[PDB]
Formats: C-alpha cells, sequence, structure tokens
C-alpha cells in the first residue's frame, strides 16, 4: 500500500468506542476461507491508549465458541498506520472513517510472499444505511481482493 | 429467480466441452464458507445426452483430495432449467452462454427457508480475457449475494 491511501488528520482518541464488522475483503481466499484464517477476525471494540497506541477488542471462532482476544497496536512514525508488535508483525492500515459512522481498515502481512491483505468495513450501529458499504467498495477497487464477505 | 432472468433459445449441444470454474458467489456465506460447502464444487467438465438432460462433471475438496463427482440434471419443461433429482432437489439455471468464451449458472436449493442459491463464472479456457468476468457481475447485482469468490 502507500501513504497516500491511507488516511490524513487522523484523531486515534475519535476511534474510542465499540464498532461492528460489517464486510470483509481478503488478496487471498485462504485469508477468509473458512472461520477458519487467523485474519477472521470480527472487531468488537477499539480502545485507544493514552500513549497513543491502539488496543484492538476482537473475537474469533475458536472450538465451536467466540473467542475474545486482545492485541495492541504500536503507533509508528506514519499516521493511520499501527504495527502489532508480535513474533509475526501485521501493521493496521486505517483508510477512512467519520468517527461517527464507519471505519475502513486493513491488516498487511509483511512476512508473507506477495501482499497478504484483509480489510474490514466497521459500523457503528448496525443500522439499514449503506454508505460504509459504498465507501468500502470504492476503496477497494484500487486493491488486488479475490475474497468478498457481507454479514447478516 | 424468473423465467425471464435465465436464456432464451438455449442450445444445451453446443455447451458440451470442458469448463473452468473462475468466479463463485453466493446468497449465503456458509454456502462457500470453507472448502466446505456442498455447493463449493468446480466444474470441470459438461456433456449433454442425447435426450436432452445435462450431465455435469464437478470435482470436489474431499478428505485432503480433489474428489470427481458426476450428477445429472434433468431436463424440465422450461429451458435453460434442469433439476437434478435427488432425495434433495436441486436446480441448475442457465444465465447466459455465448458458447465459445464464458458461461453464468446458478444452482437453487429450494427444500431451505428462502432461496439458497450459488452461481459460477465458467470460462472455456483460463485466457487474460475479463470479458466472462464482467458478465458476471453484471448478472449478479439483480441479486443477493453476500459471499464472492474469484479464483487465481
Amino acid at each position: 500500500l502507500i501513504v497516500t491511501q491511507t488516511m490524513k488528520g487522523l484523531d486515534i482518541q475519535k476511534v474510542a468506542g465499540t464498532w461492528y464488522s460489517l464486510a470483509m475483503a481478503a488478496s487471498d481466499i485462504s485469508l477468509l476461507d473458512a472461520q477458519s484464517a487467523p485474519l477472521r477476525v470480527y472487531v468488537e471494540e477499539l480502545k485507544p491508549t493514552p500513549e497513543g497506541d491502539l488496543e484492538i477488542l476482537l473475537q474469533k471462532w475458536e472450538n465451536d465458541e467466540c473467542a475474545q482476544k486482545k492485541i495492541i497496536a504500536e503507533k509508528t512514525k506514519i499516521p493511520a498506520v499501527f504495527k502489532i508488535d508480535a513474533l509475526n508483525e501485521n501493521k493496521v492500515l486505517v483508510l477512512d472513517t467519520d468517527y461517527k459512522k464507519y471505519l475502513l481498515f486493513c491488516m498487511e502481512n509483511s512476512a508473507e510472499p506477495e501482499q497478504s491483505l484483509v480489510c474490514q468495513c466497521l459500523v457503528r450501529t448496525p443500522e439499514v444505511d449503506d454508505e460504509a458499504l459504498e465507501k468500502f467498495d470504492k476503496a477497494l477497487k484500487a486493491l488486488p481482493m479475490h475474497i468478498r464477505l457481507s454479514f447478516n
């Protein structure tokens, strides 16, 4: 990705609160094949830390259960780009957000071969509104997504 | 679906030959979740029978293997609509085909609650041409597809 495709003037403190994963897209089928993929998560909550970092509350499908996992994304030199300092490092890219309604973000795997990428459209409330989905779609044409999910 | 969304003037004898599954879409995520779903098949070949019926050579993911399954779709009173006379009956709807390049078809589950539906874009040769994908996309806007796959 590029620094221009990311958001500009992002205020991490305004993304706080709960969010709902509405749609999912991925560059490689496998990445979201079954409930399988390690990138097949659902953002439940976003909590920024005073030092500017990003705490993310996810939920996964684990052993017929809905597992809660908490991972922290560290602030990098570039805004809207966060790093999940793990054995396998991941970068959380925030593309666009109005803070109030939607929030589009992606997770990129560097270690992998080409560009393992996965994005999510997050809505504040599960309203019968579809501006978020639209914004999502427009923001994904410029990317090679091979799988596309939309949730009930 | 409706008799107008199906093809008109379809010549089953011209669809003979081999085909490749290029893209997949489904009305319900589950239907194509992992290699899982019973509708997660890949058309390898289409062989029409003299009596007008349709023999389909599929391949599935079975026990870490690529299983070959042959099912026959019986000719119904309406053209481009075929029935897979099974315990669980299924209807194979052919939407549009130029016989030479692409072929768009869907599989609908009647027994299910609402409208279990799954469609495939089939190409003759895996060319670097994308008219088929386009035709596929246009033919799916008028349908509630929640999952969308595209193969390497």
